[PDB]
Formats: C-alpha cells, structure tokens, sequence
C-alpha cells in the first residue's frame, strides 16, 4: 500500500504577509496567521517526514491586497513557486485583470502546471494562450505517477472578466474525458483540483467516474474532524466522504480561505490506486509555527515598494470595522453603513429631485475588517483589502416593484454565506425568514427625496427611486438579475476606493455602528 | 360709555426685522412677516382710527437673535420708544443676563413704565433699582385714567439669572393689594398685565378681585374668534373669557410670539368702570402691512454692526432645518438630531471607556428653525436663532433610573407644547401615550461604549452611562430635578454654538434626517 499525502490552499487571496486573525493587517505580530513564510515551515516539515507530498493550489491566489494591486500576479508567481506548488487549478479571481493579466504575469512565469479542463480557447486567443494552461498533468510522485485534472467555475464569464474568447464549460461534461484519457494512460491515481465551490465538488465526486480525490475552492468551506482550533464553524467533517454513482467512497477537501489554513489529507492507496482509506484535517497556520527566515527576508524585499500604501493615514477609526463575512453576508454590518454612507455622502456634496438618498451594497462585495487597535489609524492599504476590485460606485433609477425584488433575493436563500445579502443606506427592511421565499420582506421604509424633511416612509411599488450601487450590481452581479433587466436609468460613478477615502478624509474620526437599518422578526 | 383699545405684543424675542413665517431670517422679502417697521404703520393706522389707545408688552423682548447677542438690550429700548409703548411687564428672559443686563440697558434708557408687583428686591441691590421698575402705574387715557398692574413668572428664579437679591412672590398675592391701592385712589378701569403664562392669566382673572382684563404672555397662547389667518392653531377664541369668583366675565387675552401679530382688543367699558363687553383678534403682521420708511432706514443703520455675523458662511443645508416647537416639542426634529450628532461629534473627536454615545435635548431649547432655500448658507447669525443662550454642552453619569426617569418626565405631560420633550442621539426611545403619566416608555435602546463595534441593546436600570446635555439640563432645568439630584458625576464642556458650528464646518454640506430614534405606540 502507497500512503499520498496532500497539501492544499485555496482563496488565498493576496494574503501574503501574515495577518490578524480576521485575515485584515498583522499589527500584534505575536498572535499573527498565515502568509506564505509561515506555510513554507510546515509545508518543509511536511516533505521531510512524508515521502509522497502534493502541494496543490484550488483557485482564487489573485485579488485581495495591495500585493495583488501593485504586483498584479507577479507575487502569486514568485511566492507559490518558491513554496514548489506542484500544481495550481485556475479560479475565477485568475480573470479579474483580463486574460492578458492571467498569461504575462502568472501562465508565463509559473514553474508549475496550472490546470482547467472546462476551459477552451477559441479565435485569436487560440494560439495566443494554447499550452499555457493545462486540462491535466501527470506528476511523479517517488515511483508512481498520479493525474491531476483542472476545473474552474462554469459561471466566471458572470464573475470576473476572461472576455469573448474562452468558453465555460459544464464541469462534469468536460472532466469526464480528460479522466478517460488518464485511464488510458494507465494512471489509476486522480486528483480533480479546482475552482467551482464545495456544491459542485459533491457532484463531481458523485458523477465523475474514475476520480479518487477532489480538492475545491471557492465557497471558503470550512471542514473538520473533532474540536477546530479557532473561530471558523465546520460544514462537515474533514475528509467529508461522497459515495459516487459506481459505490466508490470519494473524499471532498476544501481548506477555508485567506492561507489561515493548510489542508491537509494523507490517502492510503492499493496497488491498483483504489483508496483504502483517508485521514486528515486542516492545518492553522497560527504563531506556534515560526515564519521561514530566507522566505520572510524575501517578503520584506518586496514590501518596500508597498510601504509608500501605508506611509499616509486618512483618518482614523475609534471602532472596529466588521467587514468580515460571518457579518456582513448574515445581518447589519458597521462597515457596510460605513461605505453606503460615504456613497450617499459623494453623491449629495453636488446636489426635491437631483437628490439620492438611498444605497444598496451587495455583503460578499466587503472583502475585509479593519482593526481599530492600530492607533485607529486607517491607510490605503486597509481599505485596499476592504474594496479590492477597483469597481465604480454607480446611479441607478429603479421601480419600487424592482426594489422590493432585489431585497427578497438578497435573503431568497439566507443561511448560505451568499454574498448577496444586502447592506443599506437611506433604507430601513425588516425580513420574517419563517416566511416562504419571495415572500420575507415584511418592512421596506425608505428616505424620502421629494420633502423638504427627510424622513422614513413606505415603499410604493408603482414609484421610482434612485439608488447608489456598486456597477457590479447594476450588471446583475450576485443573481440581481432584476436590477440590470428592469433599470430605467444607470450612470457611472466614482472609484470605490476613492469616495470611501474621501468621505473618511473629511470625517477624521469615524465611529459607524448597528442602527437597525436591517431587522429580523 | 367709553372704549379702550388694547394693542399687545409678548414674546417678541429680539425679532426686530421681518422674519419668515416660521419667524426665522426673512429671505424671500416679498412673503416676510412682522418686525417693528411693521408693527409700527399698524400700529400708527390705529391710533389715527381709536380714540383711547394702549400699546402693552407682556415680557420676554430678551433673547432670541443677534440683534440681543451685540446689543444687549438697546435695541429693545430703542425701538420700543421709537412705537411709543405705554407700558411693558417684566419677563423671565429680561433676567438672561442678570440685574445688570436689565438695569443698565432697559430700565434706565426706556421712555415708558417697567412693571411688576411680585418682584421685591432685598438687600444691597434694593439701594441700586429702587424705583427702576414698578408695581403699578396709572396712566391717563384720553380725558380717563387706566391702572396697570405688572406680574412676572414665579418660577424666573429656575427660568434665567435674576440673583439672590431679588424675591419672586406668588402673583394673586402680590397683585391684590396693588389692585386694591388703585381702587382706593379710585381708578376703576385695571389692566393686569404680565409674564407667567395663560394658566397662571386665568387664575388671576378668577381670583384678584378689581382686574377687569388680563394681557398675558410666557406660554405663547395663540387665541382668535372665527377663521385664523396663518399656520398658527387658536387654544380658545379671543378674548378668552374667565368668571371671577365676584361673577364679573374677565377677557383674557395672549398674541403668539416672535412679533408675527399684534393683538388688538377692544373694551366698552361703563361710567364706573365695569366692563360692558369686548371684542377683538390678533393682528397677523404680513407683508400687505407696508414697514414704515423711518423705523426701517433706523433698523438698517443698526443692522450694519450686525452684519459681520451673516458675512462668514459655516456651511450648507441641502434639507429643511426643523426647529420649530410644533415639531421638537412633539416628535423627533431633525434639528434636534443635529444638535445632538454635533455634540457626540465634538465629545468623540477626541477619545470601551472614555467614550460617550448618548445625548439628551430639551426641544424647547431649540428657538428656530433654518431655512435650506437661502443658496443653502448657514451663517453665524442663523445659529445665533436656533442657540441663542450661550450655555454649554456638559457630560453627565447617569445610573438607567435616573435616564429612565428622565424620559419618562419627557412625556408626562405630554401635548401642552412644553419644551421638556427630549430629542436625542445614540438613543431609541418608543413612548405609549395610551399608558398612564410615569410608565409611557416602553422601549428605551442605548448605544454601547463598552462594545467594540456600537449597536442598540436595552437600557438597564443597574447601568451607568455617559449622556452629554445641556447646562440647563444638569441643573434640572424644565422640571428635570431627578439629571440635578441623582447625577453621579458632572462636567462641564464647549458653549453650544461653538459646537454645532464647528461641526456644521467640518461636514460642508448637512441634511439630517427623521430617522426613527423616537417613536410612538
Ligand atoms: O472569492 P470569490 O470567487 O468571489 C467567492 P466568495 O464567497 O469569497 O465571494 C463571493 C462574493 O464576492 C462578491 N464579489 C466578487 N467579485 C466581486 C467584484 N469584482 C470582481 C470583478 C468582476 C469583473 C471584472 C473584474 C473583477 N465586485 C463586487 Cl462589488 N463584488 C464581487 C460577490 F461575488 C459575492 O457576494
Ligand atoms: O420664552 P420662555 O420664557 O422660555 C417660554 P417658552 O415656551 O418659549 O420656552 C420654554 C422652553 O425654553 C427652554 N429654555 C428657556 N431658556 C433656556 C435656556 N437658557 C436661559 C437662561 C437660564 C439661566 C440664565 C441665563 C439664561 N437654556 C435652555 Cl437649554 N433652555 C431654555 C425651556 F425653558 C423650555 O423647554
Ligand atoms: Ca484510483
Ligand atoms: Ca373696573
Ligand atoms: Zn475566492
Ligand atoms: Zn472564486
Ligand atoms: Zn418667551
Ligand atoms: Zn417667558
């Protein structure tokens, strides 16, 4: 029997340097998580105890930091083959910055294969892109080979930005004959790593025959076996065991997110690679484990260009900010009040009509807390991490019908850790969940505009409101599909980043807090 | 038989221009209202028609606008001899700036009689008014003599700063024997008039045998007969009539407040005095009254020193400033909201403990709204209106008892427009009216300190918290003895417009908003 033994990060996130435990900026160094000189330590203890090792990557390395705004995936290059990832699947973050941002950066300069096998390439990009990513890879490992296929989520055209010029494939349908080739290759060992979220893994452990392994990303799914060691509640026990459709038991991996965890897997395998068994549980990456010296030394080299991020403070806070998910996707967040009311604050310096008076702000779009305990000082930097996307905060004309539309989605499916739950400016929604969905909006108030008062009065399905989104929204991003199909007007705002600067600027000290802007019954 | 015409004006407070209708800074000239212009061709067309004319004040001339604030009281004196007043009755307010700013300014420059009967004033400063100021005076009408009889407010003690050499009796006790020497130098024809409010004018026209009229002021009672003419809710017709307790019928009469009208009222009176029957109405003093071109020219030449406080704008309103008593004396103002983000604001500026999230606001405070149609402008001169005392915003620890109390005294007597009613910040209070005088709060939500992101959990009576507050408040002005008596620690903080000034400064642009932080069952 030849006992495997695999290594995993996903949604990594630009998450380089160390960080607190919120994932958001290492200040108390001493109680500090991840990055990758951290993981280099265990990764390396790792390999000299074990003798077959795979250190693979499911997706999501690129957007998250100033590391990624600076470095565009150069850093990701650099790092993941300073670590020697043995293989990486394509995520939907991979495509933020266009393919161009993918292949110069990251395809071109990796050192190791990175794979999707639902992914074709078609027109000019065709011979453009062709071998620079892979559907499968079969590696070495001591005397034996084992077959690593790829896959990224079939809905990134809808995610991020890959162009006209590649087609998204159904996972399942595309998989199905790069296994069949490794099978005809003789490889009994497989691997499916990639980038669809753990429901979609499920279903490739169910219906993919021939895959003994399946290592996701994507949804951030926490599992473990036992007591965890920190905050993040389990999903399911750690391997969590699908039985596919020939009766063979497949384990289903995933690792959390930020690189707070390694995962870690060891599979016992036959000499016809039929998994006897699996044991494992994720790894945290916390303080006890020391930082590698040489790998460190080389993130302090790369972090002078960074510094002048963080050399000026724009104000200060005196309150934590929560933009962590657990908050901010669940109910009322502060840093959700904090960036609706910076919108609605850039949108009325220039003003009954002209006016706008409410926000709505998509949860999962906060992509970081910021620590009050800094001295309460706030950089660019932090609030880089906050809005990473470098979208637009834009004005949109919508129907009340529309309205209460886009708030019934935003808890259609509630208790999801879907980011589409709503935080809000200018509006006070009451939601009953015990009520069938498309039917928990039980209170939708919002500020008037036409009065010479503002003040909170009912939603009226028949009249038109004028609302400040991300642009992400107003293209029905996160399924509020309602918003980009029933609009009846929708200009371009400012940078993100920019009106929350301003805004926390002119303010100097912020202190936002949960107001009752969002309740539950 | 022979007729009196009684004009009257009461709590004018400094409002010596025309003013808008809702008495703040005339802007649109064309729709302006009262002023002493005004009030003088009115005025002047009177006396030219009546053959027996009194022209009376009530009290509170003090206070109000930055006509006061550099003046001091010379303004007052100069332009109520400029309309040729018969007589005035002293009020709270006269008091604001203690004996000295009465004596100096008023006393000694005013051509007319300064009445009141239970003011007696003891020790070294009886040397120093003796005379100044009087219990009565009989003054001849035509070929007739008319006896007027002053009374001030019981209560001014509590109301301003009038010292300890200066006793307040109670008003019938005081007024009977004065009454009764005009009787005995055989004036039969009795004015009563004085500044303790329309409860108190009732209880005089009932109880001191010998006063045929009572011209009042203090609770700015609005009274008239038949259709109104403005905005302004009559509380009975006028003249309202009492029954003595001799069974004589005793017109009782009171004109508002701000100068917007001049009461007017006509008395037949018999041979030997009685009253025969009367008749009459407030005047409204709008813009179809021309302003006389000698008293206004004079108004402008004042206005020049005055001027200097309207040159610096400290920011804009894009939104109606709501600081009208029909509103911050009955529901949550956006003025009030305002005024307590500006005092959190100044208090958290610079800072679990340390903090302080609440604040609490008498509405009667609160002496004018702000107009958003001026180009937005928000000057000096406008906040001079809304704050026109100079006291401080001072913290205060409070146990939840005592905060409990406090807003149970809020509404005790709820519907009288008293200006006890609180407007707050960081606070949500839910009031039941239906529910008994001392068990109306139902809901009462504090904002935490000792939390690390702020949200709204219940008071607790076992609790300490911060509250920031006015001065007058501290001291259990408006009746809140339990702030004075159970207050745990009290500290004394920046004058009030100083504070709202630098905030107004710092956003650029306001619009607060009714949002809910009171409510009602
Ligand atoms: O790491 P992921 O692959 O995103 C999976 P997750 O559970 O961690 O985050 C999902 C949440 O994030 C939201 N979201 C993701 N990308 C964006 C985004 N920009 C991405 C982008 C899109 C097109 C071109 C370039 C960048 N903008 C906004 Cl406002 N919200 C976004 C939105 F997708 C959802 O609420
Ligand atoms: O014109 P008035 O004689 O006051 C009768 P009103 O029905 O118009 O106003 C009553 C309201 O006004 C409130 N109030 C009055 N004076 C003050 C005041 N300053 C007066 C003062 C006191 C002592 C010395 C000097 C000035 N400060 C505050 Cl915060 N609230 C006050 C307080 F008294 C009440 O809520
Ligand atoms: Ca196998
Ligand atoms: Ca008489
Ligand atoms: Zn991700
Ligand atoms: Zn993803
Ligand atoms: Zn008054
Ligand atoms: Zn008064």
């Amino acid at each position: 029997m030849w006992e495997l033994t695999i290594l995993h990060t996903n949604d990594v996130h630009s998450r380089l340097e160390q960080t607190s435990e919120d994932s958001s900026k290492c200040v108390d160094a001493s109680r500090c998580m991840g990055g990758v000189a951290r993981l280099f330590t265990k990764v390396q203890q790792i390999r000299r105890a074990e003798p077959n090792v795979l250190l693979l990557d499911a997706g999501d390395q690129y957007q998250g930091t100033i590391w990624f705004t600076v470095y565009k995936g150069a850093e990701v290059a650099h790092f993941m083959n300073a670590l020697r990832y043995d293989a990486m699947a394509l995520g939907n973050h991979e495509f933020d910055n266009g393919v161009e941002g993918l292949i110069e950066p990251l395809l071109k300069e990796a050192k190791f294969p990175i794979l999707s096998a639902n992914i074709k390439a078609k027109g000019p990009l065709a011979s453009q892109i062709s071998g620079l990513y892979l559907p499968y890879k079969v590696l070495p490992v001591g005397d034996e080979v084992v077959g690593i296929v790829g896959y990224t989520s079939k809905e990134t055209p809808f995610l991020s930005n890959p162009g006209t010029n590649l087609v998204f494939e159904d996972e399942i349908t595309a998989l199905q004959p790069e296994v069949d080739k490794l099978k005809t290759l003789n490889v009994n060992k497989i691997i499916a790593l990639g980038h669809s979220g753990f429901e979609m893994d499920k279903l490739i452990a169910q219906k993919v025959r021939g895959v003994d392994v399946v290592v996701g990303g994507h949804s951030n799914t926490f599992l473990y076996t036992g007591n965890p060691p920190s905050k993040e509640v389990p999903a399911g026990k750690y391997p969590f065991i699908v039985t596919s459709d020939d009766g063979r038991k497949v384990p289903v991996v995933q690792a959390y997110a930020f690189g707070k965890y390694l995962g870690y897997l060891k599979i016992e395998f036959d000499e016809r690679g039929n998994v006897i068994s699996s044991h494992g549980n994720p790894i945290l990456l916390d303080s006890s484990i020391p930082e590698d010296p040489s790998i460190k030394a080389d993130i302090n080299k790369w972090r002078i260009k960074l510094d002048d991020y963080s050399t000026q403070e724009l104000g200060k806070t005196i309150v934590y900010l929560d933009g962590s998910s657990q908050s901010c996707r669940f109910r009322e967040c502060n840093m959700g009040n904090l960036i609706c009311d910076a919108m609605i604050n850039n949108n009325l310096r220039h003003a009954f009509w002209n006016h706008v008076s409410m926000c709505i702000l998509n949860g999962g779009g906060i992509r970081s807390p910021i620590d009050e305990r800094n001295d309460g000082t706030i950089t660019w930097e932090n609030l880089a991490a906050v809005l990473p996307f470098g979208g637009t905060f834009d004005l949109v004309q919508l129907k009340g019908s529309t309205l209460k539309k886009a708030f019934e989605h935003s808890v259609h499916r509630y208790g999801q850790s879907t980011g589409e739950f709503l935080q809000v400016g200018g509006i006070h929604v009451v939601y009953d969940l015990s009520r069938k969905p498309g039917d928990r909006v039980v209170k939708l108030d919002v500020l008037c505009t036409k009065c010479r008062v503002p003040s909170y009065d009912p939603l009226k399905m028949d009249e038109v409101y004028k609302v400040i989104l991300p642009n992400f929204l107003a293209n029905g991003g996160d399924g509020f599909q309602m918003i980009k199909d029933e609009l009846l007007r929708h200009d371009s705002g400012d940078q993100d980043i920019n009106v929350v600067s301003t805004y926390i600027s002119k303010m100097k000290v912020i202190y936002p807090a949960v107001e009752g802007r969002i309740k539950f019954s």
